[PDB]
């Protein structure tokens, strides 16, 4: 185990790149212009990114599409594939290190979390889709004994991925894992707040077997060259994970284009049930505050809306508080570190005006609220309870995306459940109660992609992760990931 | 059996229903504005159809919406959803000859075409979807043994179904039949150029037990009531079948609204490939002439491209041009007629335009070319071949919806493909060859959804039938039909 | 509704059939020989049965071969063969009333029984099967580019089918569907104690469209017939349900034989789980007592082990003898019976030696324990409770199949698991409880085909249905009884 | 560079310490009654080492062991992807010692060194890997049932398997079969056959030092009337899985339905048609294929081309294609990496080969290449690749196994009669066609009865497609995930809400 001196020394002794990685090579934007990376712990720099713009895209959509058409990985044998992606994951652990370094200095997550949790996940999500490539079989149809009905599944070609900054490297895992493994073209455009973990994994994808031109990654702003990817006339797909604001746009974007397709991964407003039944109301406790704590409460299915029960409410809610206590809010290169720093200054603004929405809408502080660790020149924001919170209230409906609580009552099951279908999000839900019947009939009346009955923030890689209504469309993880990536064809053939 | 004169006494004594459908009663637009619905057979007086707008869009979601969360249906057992969808099916079948002949006088397809192909494969088409509710498996992941992860499948809600005016009642019942089975409220938006038969079996539908608010049918305009439909805030997803302009409209309107799923298909412009070792060049000569004569052409995988190999090319054009002679048009109300009228004027003037743009970019005119039957009041034209023509011509990329054939040359099997893929559609190709490698390397190599091999128009119920590229997304028929109106739940429960 | 004195005037008037069916025609036995048919409800004389025997065998299974090699069936589109087994089904329905009549005299359960239960069961089994024919996709494999690799299914040809005589047409169509809709011949050996419907159905079939010697019936001994159709080197597959002594036999038979494949389905000692937190007591009460009172406790899932906690034990045990009062044997011809007759006097020996035997192991008679209704010349028992019963006794470990149960007692979950798991069978088992995790680890950690969570007799067509160890191998209903009809073929072309 | 001779192999094997004891309960130990047999080369008659002969008392005592490993739920109930997880450290163990154990295996049952090393233990190992990485990609299903009502279909391990594995392919085999038995969770109690049990009895170790707990892997060497017959006996075994011939897998059968009904997967004997149409895509490469099909490994190998049916116009064009082909595939020293034909087992197995071969002669069949034993004076056993021409389905050497390197060659008027003379034979287990035309290569395919039918090619497929018989060549399939089915029962588990 390093130590926090340990880190802070290698944080010095770090070189960092920040050019784009197109076919095979690493290269400036083609205005040659660039952006400043700032770290978010101390306001330090850590590098200049490459900012791409229209002319970068089309290079590299250029570049993508031959790739796909010399068919040195779209042809590839399907367990050799699976070989060359093992090894890419492999070198994604051999680098554990630098890239958990680079993570948490780009957003601000604790180096433990960077490494134990995202570099760990990453290359299990990049493994785990490889070893399932040849896995899946595609289908043959009953028909009459002189025809022959085949139903099998082909890359899209050209694949557009624009990465979040809450887990840039996870998420574009999920991402590269399924795209890459059915054999498509990828273009990687990673936040504008955290490009340097995508950069560093491109030149990891080459050493690892994948052919020049099919891994692309394209630093810049999302109004520049995330637009230009999404406007393209020869990209085939666009995946995306963010706000429901970007991604409303992003298929507004496909609809003036070329019908590509889109699937989304957008916000939410996850609600965590707790019933008076409830196995263990410590363990309840614990999981609801890490529920909206951990990341800074920078997690897509943050339990956001915490619902309780009025039975237990004033024997939950100091449990909670109590589990919060937990939740240090330290530096990010310490590994003793619970909560690290907000990812910018935007964000802590956004967050501390939630705060403020959350006092002028009524609800009783009790925990946390205010901006903390403000003598590091760093972004930081201690956990936040809101009590008294109703579901018609501004911060029970938007999303904060901070590490704010809001606690909620309800009377019985049926309340809960129309309190919790309440949002036009619905990418997870959580239900805690020992009986039977009312935890798998709320879990069936509960829309959302993701719903945890017992336990918060579960399943692995074989969960299929999405939403319901705005939270998104489609799914990552899984083998219906794949599905995102490839196109159905129904060879019919007359003996 | 019946002759042509029972049809024409049959169409005199026809009383026809033009109001819009709405939980289980007829009714009139909230504004009582109606549109004139005529027949292409001969310009006669059909109906008034109401022309329903934002208001009644806005009822008829909410009746869908109160439909979806009573149960009646959403919450109905699999099983007895099963039942009353195989009596829909039957109901159709009992009143086979009103509906062909409702099919035939509203967009003008022979009366012979409507009952043995269009009103059976509606029916079929339920009655598969049905006997298919019960015998889908969701799934159970591998997960530790202290855990239970359920994979499973829910209704999205409230489903909108915009439907095209080639195959009214057989397109209607694609989306009905899948969307229905898992248990969704349709709201079903028929073409203008064809609304009656969607009319009609709605009131079939609750005579055979679907509860009221369940299937929903408004008559209209597409940039009134579809247009409401794509932006409305409470639609889960919206269905479509048309050109690509609108398709990609309706996209923007999701993006602009509530980020609904939007699953399209746009049109195509197939390529038909016949090698020189051709198993049979007669039969491959019939079915060239009728992959583009059928429908009056008015079909999305019509045969428009045909490729032939440079060294049979002489001797199989002419077999093409006297199996194309099988093909008259007629009075479509007649049973022997095989080929009927166009949707409307508008249809013919486009098709007679592109007919006009065949002889500028430079091609040979040697079938057909003219608009025919005049005298008759209704709007037809002659089955049309073109030969020398180049893939660059415009006759040969622009899809024309009419019987106009474009013959193009290639020399060996890459440049077939070449051609073949050398297009921004993707809906259908065919391969006719007797050599197993060249048939299957050929098949995997065309981008299509549909590759049909020693055959044209293959593939039943069991063939998943959609769109690559710019031809659409999402597949109609199989069981994968049934996955553009369910949404992915991960229930992972902590034991 | 008929009455009991309709059902006793239409027995006197039937004419019953009594021949073997043999390629398409009612015949005799090549001996001649025959069997008095008579009925357990009264002792009365039915019909002469044919004694079918070696000759019979190999004279059926040459029919069976050339039916299957002519490919009239088992090369049948299979829309067709769905479509002809769902005429099948509802020839069961148009004839209800007579082969429930038949089923009730042959071996003596309650007329409204076999009516509203077993034929009506009968026919939806056959029913599904055939709905699933063509909603079953095989299977292409991942290969490398240049090779196609399909995982198809084939019909094994000749199948074998001995069916027990507790459920006489309900087993027999559990058989037949899958095996028919596969496209198999197949030859049917119902049981001696209950031929007659077996002999029905098979003039059915044929009208339904059935080709001639696709499907057979041999009547007669299971150590004549039964033993020659196992001996046999020209049948593929073998298929059962009985008792674990002739199914040890058959497996035998077939390792002297040709190894034809072997399905076998033997007996059970369910353990019926009842704790103490069970959600209803009193529904937990009423199906325990129906458990073992149902089909005169001659099913192979019966309850005949009630495993009770101990803190409930002596308010739960009066609740199941006060609910066991209602289950009265009574004549079976009488529409208001829920109990009727044992098969034969041989059995009626065979339970009241259990009940003896349940004496001298030292349990305690509570509720029953006698032979009533011997005035009538029949043969009946009334439902018999033992309390106070180990699992070491004779009447916990050996299958009874009668109305006998013995009552054992638990401390914990442990206990309870331990005792159930504690036998040599393992074809069902029942968990009552409203705990979620109690609920699913028991569940889990139960060695039975089929478990069923508070509730008994549980799962429809959708549900698989056999047993772990001794009491069998394979399943029936569901997707997965096709399995045993089929044979996979792996086709590896290089391209 | 670096270049392994055949001194240097030889030199390996007088070095190579081999183990001889059973490996039961993460131990090795000897039989309980103490009684050997000598492991003898057919390499050239050279004794390797004493094994230890089990039996009843020994069977017993696996068992018990295997029992108690499975119900105590270290390996059973362990999470799905640290099971992946550890039989992949296995399969790479098994990569980390190839050298050794290519050379346990050519000393031991004769096949060429080049064959154990590059085919035997690489696809060994890639098939243990395969089916550890497919252990969480397969899901159990939910039913379509009503609202108020949970319907789970899951599968679960059937707790106590014997395995016993033929000599003629001893460690791919026993992969086969451990790969998706272990993968699922089961205890193995693992029979090699006395023709070759060294690797197997190596493995075992390789096994517990890679993760798996002890007792859920035992390996019991041994005869197969004794400890074999002992284990399909035995009344607390779930599952019996079997490849060998077609007279024990049906007395196997018999001891199942002797004691307690236990599940039994079988792969027993085959007489596989080759069938190549005049219209063949590569004549040439028809003809090398066709030799390959019956050269390979001896012609100890279950999917054997031993049936060639030819098509009667290109019959005179064919054959010596075939014949010169045949000519390259020389029997030598197996410890010779160049060696492509190695020694058939034993002596036994080369006096049936030796029987049938006089055999095709009485029946009158036209011997035109081989059929006369070789490489006498090296004290090791070898058998020329032989052809015989003129061979009806109805003579002998046509309708029986031979499992050694002897070809029939058979012709056909027309396709007709090819379907019926491959069809026209007891077993099933595999077939090929060679054409060109795209429907007569399909309707063909689906009119052989056999559970692998090749096209264009012999002897494909990887870990993706079931491998099985029809018929007399057994029941159930190896590899693909269809394998994991042999080792799970069904439970059906619904909850009513
Ligand atoms: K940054
Ligand atoms: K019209
Ligand atoms: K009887
Ligand atoms: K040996």
């Amino acid at each position: 185990t390093l130590t926090r001196a340990d880190w802070e020394a290698r944080a010095k002794d770090l070189k960092i790149e920040g050019r784009a990685f197109v076919n095979g090579e690493y290269s400036n934007a083609a205005s040659g212009e660039t952006f400043d990376c700032l770290s978010p712990v101390d306001g330090r720099f850590l590098a200049k990114v490459a900012s791409c713009d229209l002319a970068d895209a089309e290079q590299a959509v250029k570049v993508a599409r031959n790739a796909f058409d010399s068919g040195a990985w779209s042809r590839l044998a399907p367990a050799k594939r699976k070989q060359t992606m093992i090894r890419f994951a492999d070198l994604l652990l051999e680098n554990a290190e630098e890239l958990a370094l680079l993570e948490t200095l780009d957003m601000g997550k604790p180096i433990s979390d960077s490494l134990h949790i995202d570099v760990a996940s990453a290359a299990n999500s990049l493994r785990w889709s490889a070893e399932a490539i040849d896995k899946i079989y595609d289908e043959v149809a009953a028909t009459p004994h002189a025809e022959l009905g085949l139903v099998t599944r082909e890359p899209v070609g050209v694949v557009a991925a624009i990465v979040p900054w809450n887990f840039p490297l996870l998420m574009s895992c999920w991402k590269l894992g399924p795209a890459l493994a059915t054999g498509n073209s990828v273009i990687l455009k990673p936040s504008e707040k955290s490009p340097l973990t995508a950069i560093r994994i491109a030149q990891l994808a080459v050493e690892a077997g994948i052919p020049k031109g099919v891994f692309n990654v394209l630093p810049g702003y999302g109004h520049t060259v995330g637009k230009a990817l999404a406007l393209h006339m020869d990209v085939d797909t666009l995946v995306f994970t963010g706000s429901t604001k970007i991604a409303k746009q992003l298929m507004v974007y496909a609809g003036e284009s070329n019908m590509k397709r889109v699937w989304l991964e957008a916000g939410g407003k996850s609600p965590n049930i707790v019933f008076a039944d409830a196995p263990d109301l410590k363990a309840a406790a614990e999981a609801a505050a890490g529920a909206i704590a951990f990341n800074q409460g920078e997690v897509c299915t943050a339990g956001s809306r915490l619902l309780v029960e009025r039975s237990i409410k004033d024997k939950f809610l100091p449990l909670v508080i109590e589990a919060l206590k937990g939740w240090k809010p330290g530096n990010p290169l310490d590994p003793e570190t619970n909560v690290g720093a907000l990812v910018d200054t935007q964000q802590m603004n956004t967050v501390l005006s939630y705060i403020e929405a959350g006092h002028n809408d009524g609800a009783k502080l009790v925990a946390g609220g205010k901006r903390t660790l403000e003598e590091t020149g760093g972004t930081y924001v201690e956990p936040t309870i809101f009590d008294g919170v109703t579901n018609a209230m501004k911060i029970a409906r938007e999303e904060i995306f901070g590490p704010v609580l809001s606690v909620i009552e309800f009377e019985d099951a049926e309340e809960a459940v129309r309190i919790a279908n309440d949002t036009p999000y619905g990418l997870a839900a959580a239900v805690w109660t020992s009986n039977l019947s009312k935890a798998h009939l709320t879990a069936k009346a509960l829309r959302a992609g993701s719903v945890w009955v017992n336990q918060y923030d579960g399943g692995d890689m074989t969960a299929p992760f999405g939403g319901f209504k705005q939270s998104g469309n489609g799914r990552d993880k899984s083998l219906h990931a794949f599905d995102k990536y490839t196109e159905l064809k129904a060879t019919w053939i007359k003996l």
